């Protein structure tokens, strides 16, 4: 009996339960991913039934413009919460084709590389207009055109997917388009 | 392997049913406005057939005249938010009584009264919000004699004289003033 | 081998199976915890569809909410000592009967504290009734009062903004979580 | 009491002395088997959750651009190195992408190179019935043109070369009650390279 | 004869001191298992609902007031005491991750951890001739591991870091090098 | 190891698996409940317009009749089968009329018989207060003569069976906020028949 | 040790993998229970779902086997865990109206199986026969609604919708003490 | 204790993980068959209310020019990209115009892709009340030819291939809810094609 | 010969019934193992099923029935040290009829009684013991209003009464006075 207790306590007993952290650390980043997807189909359902009668500066005036749709009874106010920091989403707007104030960018500030590139991956078809600022968070001049901008996503960095005749949109089926993706530096700050 | 089996059952269950509650709050929020929202047009369209051709006692008497007239289905008659009519108040087109009418909603609170404010009101030409409990006689102003300021927070917010400006949903004063101050408020809609 | 090292290696099963036992009470502990949640919830919702005094009115209302069908059997009774829980209709912000609360009542202080984590986020007001049971005049309005954690006892979440929210990051109020005498009257609301 | 004593001794430790490692080769063998086919099915989960979603999956073009995409998309955090680390050979597996009906970009295979023939065996008869089509490479690591297409193939468990389980109708799957099938499979030489794919 | 039974218990001597030794290393193998369940189930509850020394003693008095962690599970089973669980600094973001810092143990107790858990835990540091401090460790994922040293962030997630070997014996000789009491700290 | 594998089956796996059941039992029941109130809806307004304008509603004979009377708006076309075809036992609803103060033939009732206590309360519940007229037979069934005038018959709580809601001016109506409205309606066994009139 | 330590030790050794087979029993035993009563939930909901606006062993194996082939159920719950082939479902009169109710028959089983599967899948039927002794048949399958219970007996019908049915009390021990009562195998069918 | 006790409960685990496989397959089959069952009805309804009107049909005699039509009803507008997809291969489905009343291009039929034998019989018994005409191919999908008359064709359901379900006088009545209809479908080799003429 | 033969077949004698005390030992460690994972499977069955809805014969009878309804196993109910199965007592605890309940083994020795103390009972609020026989339903007093001193060895010694001084198995002079009286011993596990 002895001599075989030792071994199945130290091989089975410890490395059967060990693998569980990384499934733990999967599923809580999923459920996560899942409120992000909820929270950005809410938001945009918002825009498109507020916005759509055809009408922010900074990130004061984006936090202003956050907390007005939460009072506004819009959209419900955890929601409006980020799920990586639990402060309200960054909300702005850029000119679309050139006439100014026409389009709505939703920022994502305090993002890693890791979270960037899941994030993107997972959101990154309900939003034509997508950008990475790798180190810095977003602001008003970052923001490009929604027509005017050309992307260039060799680095991964700027607008990455736009529907400009010179974008390179982001491929699910390229391995470059997977190394490049959320290229650079943390903090990055992701716009929809 | 029962480590991974608290956590399966600990949140990852229990956070998923979490917040959905919310969504139903939302969601039954949303039900009672749409077919409030479907209550006030047929009031309207009555009206305009009828009237285009007094003090709360006779609002109240002439609301259930209308309603035993037929021109009305108990059902839409009915206040969803309070429970019983809503009043009705015919009030004069410059100096005419019986040529034009507002309905006034009271009892709401200010999510309920900003969330009425945003669903309906742009299908009637003049808005008004009476604070603090019902509106008076008096506060219904002449409809081409009002004049209107969304930064005014109390009274009227929309008027077509020209005189007056209406509200904007881009602007954040605009949000957080729409019926600011004591509860119960009181929102009415006027039609010629 | 000899007897003495057959029992060497008899013992080590028993420390093992020890260690199991107590992972299984746990398991066991957070299991009701999770069924807890479900009913609670289940309550919420329930409440929130078919609509829009003192504890024998809570208890005929919980009878009546059962017989309607609106909830299954087991979602009245105590997740933990399987009495009937008790739903308030209690003021909300200087209205009257505007507000549920459903109450569960006669915890101990590891259940307050479990309870408490597990239900943070399914309800937005959260009250902590100590040395006995909960009351009507206890409980306050939904926005009349400023939840404070840092008492141990009383409105620990409100949605009044005169107040400072409980989080799990915070150590101290968590420290002080049903501090007094058994029983514990929790309360949720919405 | 000497004769006996020493025969005691001898006879009862040496018998219970050698069954220990015998069964503990068996354990340490069937823990890898089951977290090796736990991570397969991760990758499994993970590839027809993300890359299904859309309908294609991207291009190999060798063993090395394969590697390279796993490294890709275990980088991305849709799973783990820990998931991605290859139990039998330490690196990471491999993963090759090949046309299902003859539109390409649309089939994928986890291909895992090194096993021994009873690592082989053992690994078919436990997981080849998660993954719908099974082929197999003696001697050498799964080449993209080691897999020919998905419904086009013509597997032949008796000959334990190539595809060996298909949902093809022009061939047959294991039967894991036929002692034929299991006897003919995994006959070549290590190692052994046996590709699972979806 | 009478040395028969001499050399009788000759023979059964040895094989009692051999049986006493293996129950030795199988009460060593014990504990080291119930530690690594403990520190398993820490990082676990850890993960859950969150996702100096006063500061730690005071987060896992907490964690087992709260239910989420046994009081067994917080005690080394080497020193019957809290073991110290310590917030730092990760990629320039301060306190938003987490490691378990234990204290008390041996060079043979430091291998036979070190060994059993390297699998538990992508971040391993050693602080010889004392505890981990809150100072002792730095960036958790900018820091580089330092391989040879045997004491210090030896196993880190960097990826300019290079991570401990289980292959080369003189990469196990070199580990744990130092005096006691040994700190060891396996962060996430 | 072992006893943790059981504990398991046991401890959680048991449990949870017989909660879902009970949940999906209740999700069921609500599904059906729902269907039974959209078929009370469909009947209601293809009734109220095909009989309807003019003063003829058909002339309501005997139980037979009304059965054979709605399979004939059921063979119509007007209502589909399933609609008319009760989601409880598989029948035909019973098209009673009812005399509008003394005027025969000026109304009509949807019947549905043959249920439990607990349906009772869902039903009345699930339909809510979309049909004016509300009336119930417990132990029974609904027939022509069981039942007084549209707006004649005077509603109130303890009455079971008999009226429950109507637009006659007798107060007191269907309230799911009074504790003893609720508490009152369905009072009795089965079969409980409900008669919802319009 | 006298070659008697040694024959005692061995007699240890056997105790110890007997401990190990029976708790492999118990958990088998327990997977089944769990599998068969989920198999009994779906199929009932799938009986009742397409079946309620509408002969012997082997036609009832055919119909399971199509109901399989319908789609309404996987062929995994169809099997019955403890007899490794699939169920059968009974078509019989529900008082003296053919292809009207049905009855899942599980056979195969003792008497402590017949207890926890009764206690554990009671509440999903309204009918509750056991036929003791031996397997199943199409005549032991009276009218759903005209015959009794017989609750002292352990046998056959013991949970019955007729007006004079002994009404069965799953919670009640004693009733509890005569369940499944007489000899293996039993046949349990749980009739709707 | 000891260790073949660990190999039964690594082996129990691994049943348990088993299962899960089964079951996403079964969730994701549902699914598809649900997405499935919406796509046929708006095939159907946009085919049927824009090229009735016209009398024929565009005249499609292979797979490029009906997925091209599949391709100009979604830049129509009538279905949107994501409706169009067979949710089996994944692609585009093929709608080809097949012969009616003795003369060609007078109807319309919805082919789908490769399907087994649970596909074959989930789909038919789901969705054939929608449709008047079914075919049924073993082997490829249906093909030009293998398209029958859409009311000059007899119907075989007891072979399981052709024509399962057709108009023609001598056409046999089809009792979709009959079983025993239901066992003889499709019975023969996998995979199958299936197509709803209208 | 005469000096060999008897002494060693003395020795011989001596050196064979020195491990038959150690077999027992071994078989009773092994049955303290089986008991406790036995009462912690009772426990959670009985907590689980029978606490929404609340003699000897009886208390078999129950046994039995837990046995029958599968949340336990015929196996974990046999008492080892006595063969039969264990007793499962129904009593009121505050005046809460049926509200409260003890599982009770019977026939152990003082060590027995010790050992399953020392090992199970941190599980359990409520230990009391019964000396000379097996614990009657009548020995089990109130389940909270019982106040505990652990001191006498016999009755009440571990409770929730506010004045009950729960026992401390770490502590050697608690469990030195514990247990006290005349074999066979009863004790009760409750919740």
């Amino acid at each position: 009996m002895t001599l075989l207790e030792v071994i199945i306590v130290l091989g089975i007993m410890g490395v059967v339960s060990a693998g569980v952290v990384t499934l733990a650390q999967r599923a809580i980043d999923s459920q996560n991913m899942t409120k992000a997807a909820q929270s950005l189909n809410s938001i945009q359902v918002a825009l498109t039934q507020t916005y759509r009668g055809l009408g922010t500066a900074d990130a004061t005036a984006a936090s202003k413009l956050t907390s007005g749709l939460v009072s506004l009874g819009k959209i419900s106010s955890d929601e409006a919460k980020n799920p990586f920091i639990g402060t309200n989403m960054n909300i702005f707007s850029f000119p679309r084709n050139a006439a100014a104030n026409k389009a709505f960018a939703i920022s994502v500030d305090g993002l890693t590389q890791a979270q960037c590139k899941t994030l993107i991956t997972s959101v990154g078809d309900m939003f034509p207009y997508i950008a990475i600022k790798a180190g810095g968070a977003v602001a008003l001049a970052d923001l490009g055109d929604f027509e005017n901008s050309a992307a260039a996503a060799e680095t991964g960095v700027g607008v990455i997917k736009s529907i400009a005749p010179a974008s390179k949109n982001l491929d699910l089926t390229n391995i470059t388009a997977v190394e490049k993706l959320c290229k650079g530096t943390a903090p990055f700050g992701v716009a929809f």
